């Protein structure tokens, strides 16, 4: 698309116009060969209103400019022309429209600061006798004034000489030095909010860790709390899917869900190739759970029924008691789906080899899905009755 | 009312006194020909305690003023006329009874800033040895030097010179500019309150796209969230109704649903003209949902019953499959309500033409309804018996 | 007690020390006219670690200073003095322990930046050379330069001329120029929470104020929301007594609200003289509610049964329809207690008469309290069976 | 482990660089001396790669200094060798997974504006004219300078007169006077946050003492709120155990617990060698309470049934009045046992001699424990039998 490149180059003419017009209000020597570089610039800002897909357009691409130059008018009244700058109160909002915006905004505070300066330096350059002197070390004085002024630093090497100097200082000190202040401290404030996901996982994490080490934990389970959370941070930047899509509505939440879950999807068999209806129906009630290697999760005669799902990692199942292992389980597969089946308590024992994160699906949801589903109630059937050796 | 003047009077008069008494006690050759204008002023402030519909008006409004000045008291006494500015006290609260009190506070710590500003000039050029030299360079070289206090930036081109002058400057430096850190902190922190709804759609919007844009979302899913989500900032500014009403007893939540509900009120045919007690019974379960274009509601064989009201927009019903569509629903219309009638499952799948909006009601709430309400349930008996080809 | 006496009394032995300690290090001149006042309190602080009812006091107990002094110790090793200002660390923390906390912090901060300013001005008047002047005039000079310094104002007028000024002036530019700024940023933050409850009750009014005026509300409902508000933040502070009291245990829960729900009760005629375990079985399930002017209540026909206690007044009771007014209830009675009784609906209508505030009472606790009280039962159907023309 | 040791010898040699490496760009008339010292520095950064448990290492650890100064490469480009300081920006992060981490924080942030200020200093110390002073005091004097500047002071003693040095002191003016504001901020804002507990229990204790004092409340009960409140700051620091650990896993949250609460566990007499399923099973479901003194528990008639199992003090039962006291019981022991074994109501009442904290289980799992696991039922029952006197 080309809306970048001429939002871009609108850019690039209101930044012209931000540096050149007050230089230009200081020397009336330029202008004369800067005219052929204004014309294609000012017939570039009254192209703009018609390019719609409003008030400061209206204001500003009128050539209020070229003219105030032109008859030479006075200075009183010369001040009229500044109203070219009115572009960038719309520019800093259409900017946004297009890289985190978190760093976009950080940046634009940064230039509008950049330019207040100028325009500042080039306002305290006017009001001072005329002294035979290079221009470009007096807006190099200028500017320094400027800096020195705006920081709240206040040198004092070059000061206000006259009354005229007097207010304007008195002006600037008041308003820009509020402005300095406040556009730090938003920087500042907007800076730390360029992780937004690091610093939760680490508020948290602290959260936990002061209380675990207030009171006399071992080691051994410190070790392990310490791992789990940098293992979700590895695998899950610190994010909370529900959290984050329970601001969404139903339709988008169910599109966001079934492009999230879709590594679970097409990996188990009994999932891809059995409808599309019950892939709807069941994708919003997987939800995510992790486990550390020797860990359990099944003891053997406990009530409820939960089928879990095997995402990454090898799972591992185990008697009532330590001797007599059966098998082990990898990726893709899945456990637990005969207590609800037989009605009977859970007949083995399960641990985790490594670091396998898993999907949990409740009792209600999934007897619903007998109840609703046939043929996948027959082939859960006929697995749970070949699974019995 | 004449309630506005009066105040805005007793703002200018407040104002008045405050600009004046440091002035006229620095300058005694003042108040013989500014005489006339302080007695109005000054009956105009004893007048004000009988207009109750209070200490700060006890204190202020006896005249200790225009005695000072009379007997020429001495100038260690003469600064017990200052208790005319204890008005202040009390108008900076009585002017918040009027526009956006974000709006109002801002602007009233501007003035008191600009009114303590003065007052610490006109107490710097009192304590100075007399120098011939104009009232007005005098005061613009005190306001300077207080503004180059107050701002923390120290240019030091005027200093004090006298043991006086010392304890004073240390006294300003410590308690001016520790006040004007805190009113410019609350000036900057209540700025950004000025907006409240749109940086809340804001921080939503980013904390839902900062996680979409980290996983691989493909672009399509990614065009209607931010869809979605400028619609809602257009149409409803990021509000939360249910959030927001909440807070209010449940005579005034009613009385607020029924007026912003009003839209959808005597827009579909079996509302208005059938009663005033079922709409009031039903007014506040009516809750909004927003179904973007090319997006299903409804399935065809699905469980439940939710009756949905057209508000905006136009809402097209098809088959259990793509062919023969039936027809196409439009505003003040509704679909779904003989999924209860007549104790069946869906028999119709429904999409959306463009962003309609529309109001979904429970199940429990209409067969309550049904089972208390005859005659709307008639005419629904009749409409869906009516539906059926 | 004396506990007060004793602790005012140590707080003003530590600032004994801590104005005069430096200021006898700098000048050698004193502690001769000055040392009866020292041993009372140097016995004083010895005194301190047996009233126990600690290292702080260990240290800074014993006579290290008195010696110092005493053997005119030289100047690289009398530093060692200065340990009897280690009191502060504690006495800051004790202090605490008797007037809203919010107010004895920010004072005691405040008295702490003025101690560190004396601190710091006495440490910049010993290095310097021995100059032919005033000792008082000396000392102002020093502590006009630390709250130049420290405020980051800089005038520069008197400044460092030695390397180990320079290095001396460093170390203050960095240490005490940031803890300006620290200790004012928590002066500032804290500051705004002297009030605690105006913020809320304005937070949340200014909350429901933006989305009623973003709406176009009709100015009748818009004059109600404000005046209840208003009427909340007189009657009550804007607190919300519910979620304060879920905070503390139960036992204590019972008996703050046996204490805060004191006034309806004995006002009521049937609760006063019915025992003490009845009284407090229902004191926990009050809870308040305010209904204005001109609202209704009952409207004669709905389900539900709750009974509502008069708390403060009038409530006027109507027929289904506007004819034939039966009475009116005042202070201290109750109404609609039949509906659970009779099993029957709402036979009447009931509006306010101005701003009266009553206690709303579930149906779950009430047909409890009817199936285990019998003679409050037996009360109840006495006044119903009374209560029927 | 040596891996603590390497960290801190890596700390150690990227701290040398950070001092020496714009010192001796500033100095050519050292690296003769220093020479050995640089090449041990020198091959243990190329040997930190290796040692991976990265392009900051690549970029870093390449020899691109020891050249720079051997072939006296000129100006312009010898600032190249600055590339060594890249270490720093991995070293902040490496050196944390070591102490409360709001300490190292803390203290990083310190080094790291004590470093830009060298780094700045040995940068205004260059592009100045060739002056016959020792180096030591040309040092003392820059970065005196840089740190005027930094804290935005501005004392102005000594200001630049060249333009390179007034562009290079604009970019300080801006550049580091704005992150000195942003690295003080977050050292103020993080100094708060040693704390953590302390502050929440301070928090809750003013939300709910404001509330307190502003009804009339009686002092007794205004001295018991605060008593059980520092009762709980005690012993439990403010913490909240099951809001902690319902960010955890269930694994994870029961091997915490079952440490947790390893002190009511093997202290009363039928949990320990009662097995290891059934201590399983309840360990989650016991949940912490406090009762003061003088504070009752059961009142003889009342529904429900909670064993209560005393952790610290002694509890008294009474009847259902107050003659006739039964017993005491002590630590280890509990009561109100036979409320759902006999199902009859509770036939005595309990106080709370002192700060006595306690268990309290609710009805249904101690009912399913009586189903589910006969010997401990059978326990109860003849405890329940024997204890009918
Ligand atoms: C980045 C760095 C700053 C921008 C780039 C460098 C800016 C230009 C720097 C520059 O050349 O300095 C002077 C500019 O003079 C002139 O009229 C130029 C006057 C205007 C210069 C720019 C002023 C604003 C700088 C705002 C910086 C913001 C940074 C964030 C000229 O003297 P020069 O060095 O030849 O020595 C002369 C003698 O002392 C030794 O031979
Ligand atoms: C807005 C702008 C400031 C307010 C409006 C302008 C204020 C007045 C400005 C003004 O006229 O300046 C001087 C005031 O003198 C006098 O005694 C007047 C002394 C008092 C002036 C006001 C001081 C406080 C200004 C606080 C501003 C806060 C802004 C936010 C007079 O010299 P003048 O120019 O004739 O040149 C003389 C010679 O140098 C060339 O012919
Ligand atoms: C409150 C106000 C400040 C405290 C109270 C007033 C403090 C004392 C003020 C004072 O008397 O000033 C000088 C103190 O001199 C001396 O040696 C005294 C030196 C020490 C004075 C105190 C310094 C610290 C003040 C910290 C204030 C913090 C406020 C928050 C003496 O000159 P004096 O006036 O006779 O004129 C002389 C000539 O110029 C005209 O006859
Ligand atoms: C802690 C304190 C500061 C660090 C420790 C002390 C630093 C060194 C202090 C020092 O000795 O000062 C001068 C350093 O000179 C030199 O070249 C040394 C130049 C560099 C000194 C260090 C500069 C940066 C200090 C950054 C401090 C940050 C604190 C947080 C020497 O003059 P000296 O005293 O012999 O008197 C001479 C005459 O006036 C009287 O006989
Ligand atoms: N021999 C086996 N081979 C494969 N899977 C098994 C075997 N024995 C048990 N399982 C699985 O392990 C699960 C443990 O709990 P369930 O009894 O609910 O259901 C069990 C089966 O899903
Ligand atoms: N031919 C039709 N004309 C109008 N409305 C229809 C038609 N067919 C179905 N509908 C509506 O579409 C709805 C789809 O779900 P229901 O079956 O619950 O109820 C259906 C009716 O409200
Ligand atoms: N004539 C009356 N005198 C006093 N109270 C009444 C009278 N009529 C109705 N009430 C009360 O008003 C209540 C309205 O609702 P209820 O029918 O629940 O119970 C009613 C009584 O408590
Ligand atoms: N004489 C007694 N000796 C020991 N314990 C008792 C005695 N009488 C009552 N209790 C305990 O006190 C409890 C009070 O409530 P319960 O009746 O539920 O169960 C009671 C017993 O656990």
């Amino acid at each position: 698309t080309y809306t970048l490149v001429w939002k871009v180059w609108i850019l690039a003419v209101t930044l012209y116009y931000a540096i050149r017009i007050p230089l230009t209000l200081v020397f009336p020597s330029l202008f004369s060969p800067l005219l052929p570089l204004d014309i294609l610039a000012s017939l570039a800002l009254i192209a703009d209103i018609p390019l719609d897909l409003r008030l400061p357009d209206l204001l500003a691409a009128l050539p209020l400019d070229l003219l105030v130059f032109a008859l030479h008018l006075p200075s009183p009244l010369s001040l009229l022309s500044l109203v070219r700058l009115l572009k960038l109160i719309s520019v800093q909002a259409s900017a946004t429209r297009i890289i985190n915006p978190a760093l976009l905004r950080l940046l634009s505070l940064v230039g509008f600061i950049l330019l207040a300066a100028h325009g500042i330096a080039c306002g305290w350059m006017s009001l001072q006798p005329p002294s035979e002197n290079p221009a470009g070390t007096r807006y190099l004085s200028a500017f320094y004034w400027t800096i020195t002024t705006l920081t709240t630093i206040g040198y004092g090497d070059i000061t206000p000489s006259t009354p005229t100097q007097t207010v304007y200082t008195i002006v600037i000190e008041l308003l820009g030095a509020a402005m300095y202040g406040l556009v730090i401290g938003n920087i500042a404030s907007l800076v730390s909010k360029l992780d937004a996901a690091k610093l939760l996982h680490r508020e948290r994490v602290e959260r936990v860790t002061a209380f675990l080490s207030y009171k006399r934990i071992s080691p051994e389970l410190q070790r392990r709390i310490i791992e789990y959370f940098d293992y979700l941070w590895e695998t899950r930047r610190g994010y909370e899917e529900r959290e984050v899509l329970k601001e969404l509505p139903h339709p988008l939440r169910l599109a966001v869900a079934m492009e999230i879950h879709g590594d679970v999807i097409e990996k188990v068999p009994l999932f891809k190739g059995a409808g599309e209806e019950f892939i709807r129906d069941i994708i919003l009630h997987l939800e995510p759970v992790i486990y550390g290697p020797g860990e359990y999760i099944i003891r053997a005669g406990e009530m409820g029924s939960d089928v879990y799902f095997i995402n990454r990692g090898s799972v591992e199942v185990l008697s009532a008691d330590e001797k007599t292992r059966y098998a082990i389980l990898s990726e893709g597969q899945f456990f637990g789906e005969m207590a609800l089946i037989l009605r009977a308590p859970r007949t083995a024992t399960v641990r985790a080899r490594a670091f396998c994160d898993l999907y949990r699906l409740d009792k209600e949801t999934f007897d619903r899905i007998l109840s609703r589903y046939p043929e996948i109630a027959a082939q859960i059937q006929e697995l749970a009755v070949r699974r019995k050796e």
